[PDB]
């Protein structure tokens, strides 16, 4: 155990800065080795302003969560980063900048958009119906649908915008064990979760023993970490590869979620999934004032 999803780097820090785990793809994206980063101070291996963004952001120790820093190293070139702070440890998590021609770019416009015409939605169903159309707009996935709870924690697909090739969903019912009680917490504390690819090779973390609590790393708040078999096998069984949910968040209780799937591994950067959070938080919003 102790592994993540190949599409970016995980490093991590100790809460003074010097790195003391790291993800196996870290020679093939950066170029520099695991054991000749493990060890090393923080100040040697980035460069003087990422360093500054990463003091300057971890300056203050109450902070859990990080906006988007430049992540530029000193053998350098800039990765888009988020940092999170959990089991005593500093996770800076690194999205590659080499963007595919099939994913999706330029989300302002088509976010400005999206929330201009979900204002306009006149009912609770309509709202749904117009998130799910205008998340779809914003990222390009193939099915978007706005999944709801019940009291039972099983939920229904509401609302769903889909190219017209791809099968409906809309109406169905599933049980609570669909997204059990521990997937549905991480939920409630980081918004967008994200799957580029079912069918990925887990890249392990070394060592994979935390060097501060003694036990070893829980991953449980990277955006990165790795899937459970029984869901992989539920997105393989419906043939969409990509996978992308979005909390529909009502305080700290999830209401539903904003699913999307792609037939083929799909990928949204760090800039479309911060502009989903934004139309999921309006769209909360607007169920609290409808409910
Ligand atoms: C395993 C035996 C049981 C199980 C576990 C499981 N599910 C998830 C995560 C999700 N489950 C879904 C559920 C749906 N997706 C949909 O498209 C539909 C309607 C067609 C439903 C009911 C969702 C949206 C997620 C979130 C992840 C994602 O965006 O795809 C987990 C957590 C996996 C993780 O790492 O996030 C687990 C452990 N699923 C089953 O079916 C079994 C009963």
């Amino acid at each position: 155990p102790g592994a993540i999803q190949p599409h970016g780097l995980l490093l991590a820090l100790a809460a003074d800065m010097t790195i003391v785990a790291g993800s196996d793809n870290l020679p093939e994206l950066t170029g520099l080795a695991i054991g000749a980063l493990i060890g090393r101070s923080a100040a040697d291996v980035f460069d003087s302003e990422t360093h500054n963004r990463l003091t300057i952001a971890l300056a203050e120790p109450g902070a859990a969560v990080g906006a988007p820093i430049t992540v530029g190293f000193t053998m350098r070139a800039g990765f888009i980063g988020s940092w999170h702070r959990h089991d005593q440890l500093i996770f800076l998590e690194l999205e590659p900048p080499q963007r595919d021609v099939a994913e999706p770019q330029a989300f302002f416009r088509r976010t400005r958009s999206a929330i201009r015409r979900l204002q306009a939605a006149e009912t609770l169903e309509s709202a749904c119906a117009a998130a799910a159309q205008e998340v779809r707009k914003i990222t390009g996935f193939d099915r978007v649908m706005i999944y709801r709870f019940a009291s039972d924690f099983s939920g229904e697909v509401i609302a769903e915008d889909r190219c017209a090739e791809v099968e409906s969903k809309l109406g169905l019912h599933y049980p609570a064990s669909t997204v059990p009680a521990q997937a549905r917490r991480l939920y409630t504390i980081n918004p967008v979760r994200i799957i580029p690819d079912i069918n990925y090779r887990p890249v392990p973390v070394t060592p994979d023993l935390n060097p501060v609590t003694g036990r070893p790393i829980d991953l449980s708040f990277a955006i990165l970490r790795s899937v459970s078999p029984c869901h992989l096998e539920f997105m393989r069984n419906i043939g969409m590869h990509g996978t992308m949910s979005i909390s529909i968040l009502r305080g700290e209780r999830l209401w539903g979620l904003i699913v999307c799937h792609h037939r083929t591994p799909y990928y949204v950067d760090l800039d479309g999934r911060q502009a989903c959070e934004l139309v999921a938080q309006v769209l909360a919003w607007q169920i609290g004032v409808m409910e």
